[PDB]
RNA sequence: GGCUGUCGUCAGCUCGUGUUGUGAAAUGUUGGGUUAAGUCCCGCAACGAGCGCAACCCUUAUCCUUUGUUGCCAGCGGUCC
């Protein structure tokens, strides 16, 4: 990545200087009209060592879990987890997915039993109106555990878009020990954060330059 | 012991795991709506589950098929009606 180019992706614009994290202090270069500016001086070489730690799980065989709900995210996440051949959550992150993972693999097993009777023709001896409800709940499951339905186990790292907003899911990688690569705005909390990235995390511009990066990154640790 | 009344056929009562709290406990089960209903949808540090709700049972209202006496009489003939 290149200065340049996460200047002209935004990467530099922080939130309003009355809702600054006092601990973003060391990442912000100054204000600009009541608004804070993040240093990409510290940025890049931040991001640099980020994308090299996630070469080296990406090269382990390793699973990288990306995490964004934000509206703006969502799509970009999915689509740079599956191009990664990663697993992602970009709907609402499900209070325990990790920490209880031994109930929520269950709710994974029954996405998987519902998708085969959507393939199997199990649906058309049902009384039509439990199709729909059977239906129903197949969305629901795939709108909150579609992208880690093979993950089949604990992810090697989370990689997050605006830890603030994502604060649960940084939580629950603290607790198992799960290191945490996060986009971490002027607003937000560095303090879970093992690989702090200081930059905008509600542009879609920038968050797709950081996916992108990404998910090149861990491709290349595969390949490698 | 078994059996029964009663609140009350009221919509409630809980649990596992997770998380919060030094702890009793909390969350879930609250919130926005909606329902006869903790009914359902949406949300949501909860994810799920069980007993309850509902459904499955009996009866009643409509129709079809089968059978046709001890029950029936529309069409035919006969009458002691
Ligand atoms: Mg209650
Ligand atoms: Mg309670
Ligand atoms: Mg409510
Ligand atoms: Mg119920
Ligand atoms: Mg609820
Ligand atoms: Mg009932």
């Amino acid at each position: 990545v290149s200065m340049r180019d996460m200047l002209k992706a935004g990467v530099h614009f922080g939130h309003q200087t009355r809702y600054w994290n006092p601990k973003m202090k060391p990442f912000i270069f100054g204000a600009r009209n009541k608004v804070h500016i993040i240093n990409l001086e510290k940025t890049v070489p931040m991001f640099n060592e980020a994308l090299a730690e996630l070469n080296k799980i990406a090269s382990r065989k390793g699973k990288i879990l990306f995490v964004g709900t934000k509206r703006a995210a969502s799509e970009a996440v999915k689509d740079a987890a599956l191009s990664c051949d990663q697993f992602f959550v970009n709907h609402r992150w499900l209070g325990g997915m990790l920490t209880n993972w031994k109930t929520v693999r269950q709710s994974i097993k029954r996405l998987k039993d519902l998708e085969t009777q959507s393939q199997d023709g199990t649906f058309d001896k049902l009384t039509k109106k439990e199709a729909l409800m059977r239906t129903r709940e197949l969305e629901k499951l795939e709108n909150s555990l579609g992208g880690i339905k093979d993950m089949g186990g604990l992810p090697d790292a989370l990689f997050v878009i605006d830890a603030d907003h994502e604060h649960i899911a940084i939580k629950e990688a603290n607790n198992l020990g799960i290191p945490v690569f996060a986009i971490v705005d002027t607003n937000s909390d560095p303090d879970g954060v093992d690989f702090v990235i200081p930059g905008n995390d509600d542009a879609i511009r920038a968050v797709t330059l950081y996916l992108g990066a990404v998910a090149a990154t861990v491709r290349e640790g595969r390949s490698q």
